[PDB]
């Protein structure tokens, strides 16, 4: 398994991040700041365990489609299922979202990952992209509410940069999935795991640092 | 698969509903009303994806019991797992339920569907109905709190009609399950899928319209 | 299956407990007390169904490792997944925890059980204990926040006794798991199920009585 290197590296970098975030957040008294620490640390924390699962090989399954027996890292969708709403919750709390928009974002987020999962396990190669289409659609709703649903200059300036980090990173995920072993098999799993590793550490630890250092 | 027609029809009607609900809820400023839009749209939204899963065939499994190899649409319990608490949350928010009754309803609701799931996958034909019995019991607790746990005339009148819609529809589900391919095999899967389709679109889009138009 | 006796006994004692708790909590008007009733009753309620699942045999799977085909009661982790955060939520609400510490405890709790699950299903005997190590680590964070994150004398005195009940009981779980069929196979499944049964009824009904009678 050639991509083991990017899984091992992902695991460690989610580890280093969880821990640094834990440290940095030793001391916080502020109820609000604690919240931002609870979320931000949990995210790579969970990401760590799941990257570990793929590295050790636990979160890895084969799906028969398109004549091949395709190895699919399911553990990603286990990761993403909890870490993605949490990321949205960082922005939501930041921007003082009404519970109405929180539920919407969280609800739409669950759909996104859920369809992504079903898509990933789909045995009929063509249906894979129907679920891709549904999932992407859900994605556009998030980016929608992020832009057009969502102010002290402190939160605003922090919001706009974290908002921007989200739009660009999350937009890359489907492309990878589409191009990768889940979709077209245009890029090998090796390159795909690398791209997903760059993205995840950027979308979590990267995103994380920007936040908790604000 | 003869019931494909009722799955296809279900899918479309959950689609038309999600979308109409999305539209209708373009504009809402009110924090409370947004909440009611978040929930009400999410419900058939999720229902859509799951009806799609059964139509495409993804949410369909065989369970060996009673000498046969029974096709069980598991995806229903995936649907119901999230859509049912949300329905209860519409009524709860409507009626200003204390968090105590919210947790109770949600908690009891999880049990209901969870036992329903286990029941559906049970390999010993007789145990199927033990889990049916547990699930139904949970159901009676919901209908209990709905009646005897739960006032501006606006919410009350809306509550009593939505409360009534719930009691009658949800009471039908076990009967179908008992009579259907999950339980007795008195009715064929075809008729059962139809009944479940009539119920779901009624319990979601039907229920939905009454609510958001109030 | 020799441990059937401890599963049957567990089932009944979670049953007797759910029901007594239901009764005892007929009448509560207080919003806060209701909360404490919602949680405390839900816990053995869920525990009941899951103990039933292992008794009937539904929540039982074989995992190939260390040359054997080890029967693993997975249903425990289904139980623990919801009942453990609820227990933490009893203490949290009791002690008026900020949402920051609630999320942290709940988040860390999910990790604990999740890794425990993965560990339990791990096919490489040695990795089992890596996940054991991760899970335990998560545990120490809970006991940490319980001691050093967490006052009318009423809640305090109740908190310190329930806090103590938690530390001692929950500390036993890994030891059992380590010694038992999940880990070392030092103790037979029979003895292990007994120990887990003593613990669960103590950590739930036992813990429960102390709380709702306060
Ligand atoms: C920490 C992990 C993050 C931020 C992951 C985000 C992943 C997505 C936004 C992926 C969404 C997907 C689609 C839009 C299409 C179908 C495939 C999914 C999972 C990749
Ligand atoms: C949108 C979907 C809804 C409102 C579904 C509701 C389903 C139930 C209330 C079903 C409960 C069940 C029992 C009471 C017994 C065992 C079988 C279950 C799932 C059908
Ligand atoms: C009602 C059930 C309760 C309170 C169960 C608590 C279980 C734990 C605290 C177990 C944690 C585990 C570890 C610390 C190591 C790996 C095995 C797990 C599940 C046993």
């Amino acid at each position: 398994r050639p991509e083991w290197i990017w899984l091992a590296l992902g695991t460690a970098l989610m580890g280093l991040g969880t821990l640094y975030f834990l440290v940095k957040g030793m001391g916080v008294s502020d109820p609000d700041a604690k919240k931002f620490y609870a979320i931000t640390t949990l995210v790579p924390a969970i990401a760590f365990t799941m990257y570990l699962s793929m590295l050790l090989g636990y979160g890895l399954t084969m799906v028969p489609f398109g004549g091949e027996q395709n190895p699919i890292y399911w553990a990603r969708y286990a990761d993403w299922l909890f870490t993605t709403p949490l990321l949205l919750l960082d922005l939501a709390l930041l921007v003082d979202a009404d519970q109405g928009t929180i539920l919407a974002l969280v609800g739409a987020d669950g759909i996104m990952i859920g369809t992504g999962l079903v898509g990933a396990l789909t045995k009929v190669y063509s249906y894979r992209f129907v679920w891709w289409a549904i999932s992407t659609a859900a994605m556009l709703y998030i980016l929608y509410v992020l832009f057009f649903g969502f102010m002290r200059p402190e939160v605003a300036s922090t919001f706009k940069v974290l908002r921007n980090v989200t739009v660009v990173l999350w937009s890359a995920y489907p492309v990878v999935w589409l191009i990768g072993s889940e979709g077209a098999g245009i890029v090998p799993l090796n390159i795909e795991t690398l791209l997903f590793m760059v993205l995840d550490v950027s979308a979590k630890v990267g995103f994380g640092l920007i936040l908790l250092r604000s």
